């Protein structure tokens, strides 16, 4: 049979019927499910299997594809993708959703935020399933979703933080926000935020507010406002309270309905008209006002007219 950690570089073994998987190869996986404690049967020969890192050679592979040495990594991967290959993954409007099972509204406003975002990730197990989840096919991809953000199924997610998660583990380097507080008494202090903090704010969900300036506290009351902003997109986040989305002025939204943490998590989009997809459903409207706690916007380049 074929023994592996990324899928990618299969390495040959011969096993004993008499020893189970879990006594020649250690914790060994088959699409998921443990065979650790299975003994080797006829129906499966020289088919690739999921082995845990032993020796230095798959170490090394299992960084190059995953970018994390966590031993409890892999594990955490193979028994979410146990439950995602279950899940069905209908297409929603040109966009792969995921239909509502096991408390993954949270999953399905992440997965249609990607698909709408421009985001590179540096794990190479992490794009290539991007590739395959746009693709229609996202049951790797929401696997590891949650195992690099030590969630499991069923866990509630918050979508912010599941995009934060995922954010540090994208190419945002190129991203860069410059700031500038003003307080009366201490003056005018420029700060300047690169990477992950460039890309996310929490307080407000109007990127024009943003621009404007935000009231925010200082070492003294100020006020902060965006000076110049280079990312291919930013995330506006706010505790749920009712918002107005007017079709054409943002990319994708959060909508959150709910108790904190208990709650129920629906995705809006702007497309020719405003669409709503909760899971496998789809609801069409001109506007929209509702419970947001998340849009998203896009932008290039940008830089404040006030000096
Ligand atoms: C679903 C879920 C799952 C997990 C989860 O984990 C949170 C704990 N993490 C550290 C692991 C949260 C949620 C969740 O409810 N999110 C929504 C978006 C949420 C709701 C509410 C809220 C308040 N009252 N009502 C009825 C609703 C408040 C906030 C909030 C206000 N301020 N802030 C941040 C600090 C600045 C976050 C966020
Ligand atoms: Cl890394
Ligand atoms: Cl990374
Ligand atoms: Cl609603
Ligand atoms: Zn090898
Ligand atoms: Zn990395
Ligand atoms: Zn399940
Ligand atoms: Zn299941
Ligand atoms: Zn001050
Ligand atoms: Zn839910």
């Amino acid at each position: 049979v074929f023994t592996t950690v990324d899928n990618i570089n299969l390495h040959t073994q011969v096993v004993d019927m008499s020893m189970t998987y879990g006594q020649q190869f250690g914790p060994t996986y088959l699409d998921g499910a443990d065979v650790t404690k299975i003994k080797p049967h006829n129906s499966h020969e020289g088919k690739t299997f999921y082995v845990l890192p032993n020796d230095d050679t798959l170490r090394v592979e299992a960084f190059e594809y995953y970018h994390t040495t966590d031993p409890s990594f892999l594990g955490r991967y193979m028994s979410a993708l146990n439950h995602t290959k279950k899940w069905k993954y209908p297409q929603v409007n040109g966009l792969t959703s995921i239909k509502w099972a096991d408390n993954n509204c949270y999953l399905a406003t992440a997965l249609l935020t990607l698909q709408q975002i421009e985001l590179k990730f540096n794990p190479p197990a992490l794009q290539d399933a991007y590739y395959r989840a746009r693709a229609g096919e996202a049951a790797n991809f929401c696997a590891l979703i949650l195992a690099y953000c030590n969630k499991t199924v069923g866990e509630l997610g918050d979508v912010r933080e599941t995009m934060s998660y995922l954010f540090q583990h994208a190419n945002l380097d190129s991203c860069k926000r410059v700031l500038n507080v003003v307080c009366k008494t201490c003056g005018q202090q420029q700060t300047t935020l690169k990477g992950v903090e460039a890309v996310m704010y929490m307080g407000t969900l109007s990127y024009e507010q943003f621009k404007k300036g935000v009231q925010i506290p200082c070492t003294c009351q100020a006020t902060k406002y965006l000076v110049q902003q280079e990312s291919p997109f930013v995330m506006m986040s706010a505790p749920p309270a009712q918002y107005e989305l007017k079709h054409g002025t943002f990319t994708c939204a959060s909508e959150y309905t709910g108790n904190y943490q208990c709650g129920h998590y629906k995705h809006i989009t702007s497309k020719e008209t405003l669409y709503c997809i909760d899971g496998a459903l789809l609801t069409k409207s001109s506007e929209y006002k509702g419970p947001i706690t998340d849009v998203f916007y896009k932008e290039n380049s940008y830089t404040t007219t006030i000096k």
